[PDB]
């Protein structure tokens, strides 16, 4: 049933990114089987020229996207699968639609798509604390980190493998970074200095302190992305997430609550970096109106 799959995965036509629809902020995924997901995912990888500037084998990284796809668990409500696919999709849409490919070097952009896929990877539900106790630190983000290492490191699967060994120790720290920013204790503690940048004209992207601010706050605004969907779509995303949060009248006003205390500015900042990913916070607004609407 494996190899099947992947026989199956690696023999089929990948679609152009057009018939895709991958380049679309208001992407979704609700009539896309995984298969479909998987083709998706290679047409991310080759349309940001990763597969030719590191020459990626086919089946290398069909196999490496069914690896990543298998661990995560399908019996968790939001955090699975899906939920990784779509978070790299946002991270495509904002490269090229958003234009932000043109800001980043092809090691940052080959990171960020890897982490955006692996950013969760074996997540159990906000409600599991499966533990050997001890706290924070992003306990959960380090465990994502060490599932995509390990991947990363399976035969068949090194899809890095074309890397020198000095790239590939400097994107393993991007992806790693990219990973640890998906907590949002991290975000919100970096948040205020990315804001206050911006608030003064100050934010250069030259600067590498400030490049690494900004590629955690690109992992959060993708994670975050699904209450930026049209209002069809996030209905039913958060749908997911509340099953998650509770393994329904007081939704609303948590959702208003989401919106104005970790959202609004993220989408704001994003698009003072760039104008074009403007309706990633077009989106975002109009839900808040929605869920607003609704909290009467
Ligand atoms: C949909 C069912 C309810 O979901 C939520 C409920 C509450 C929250 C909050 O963050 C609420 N608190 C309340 C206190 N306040 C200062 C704002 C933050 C987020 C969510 C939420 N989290 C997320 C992600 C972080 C998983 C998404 Br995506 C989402 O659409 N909603
Ligand atoms: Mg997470
Ligand atoms: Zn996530």
């Amino acid at each position: 049933e494996e190899t099947r799959e992947l026989q199956s995965l690696a023999a089929a036509v990948v679609p152009s990114a057009q018939t895709l629809k991958i380049t679309d902020f208001s992407f979704s995924d609700f009539e896309l089987s995984d298969l479909e997901t998987a083709l998706c995912t290679i047409r991310m990888f080759t349309d940001l020229n990763l597969v030719q500037n590191f020459q990626m084998k086919h089946e290398v990284l069909c196999r490496w996207i069914l690896s990543v796809k298998k661990n995560y668990r399908k019996n968790v409500a939001y955090h699975n699968w899906r939920h990784a696919f779509n978070t790299a999709q946002c991270m495509f849409a904002a490269l090229k639609a958003g234009k932000i490919q043109n800001k980043l070097t092809d090691l940052e952009i080959l990171a960020l798509l890897i982490a955006a896929l692996s950013h969760d990877l074996d997540h159990r539900g906000v409600n599991n604390s499966y533990l050997a106790q001890l706290y924070c630190h992003s306990i959960m983000e380090h465990h994502h980190f060490d599932q995509c290492l390990m991947i990363l490191n399976s035969p068949g699967n090194q899809i890095l493998s074309g890397l020198s060994i000095e790239e590939y120790k400097t994107t393993l720290k991007i992806i790693k970074q990219a990973i640890l920013a998906t907590d949002l204790a991290l975000y919100i503690k970096r948040r205020g200095e990315f804001f206050e940048l911006i608030r003064k004209n100050q934010f250069n992207l030259e600067d590498p302190h400030q490049k690494e601010l900004f590629l955690a706050m690109l992992m959060t605004a993708c994670d975050l992305s699904a209450i930026t969907k049209p209002w069809p779509i996030q209905q039913r995303i958060a749908e997911l997430v509340a099953t998650e949060f509770f393994d329904k009248n007081k939704i609303p006003s948590m959702q208003v609550g989401f919106i104005d205390a970790i959202c609004l500015q993220l989408y704001e900042a994003l698009t003072h970096v760039s104008e074009d990913c403007f309706p990633l916070l077009d989106g975002c607004r109009k839900n808040r109106q929605k869920w607003q609407a609704l909290a009467e």
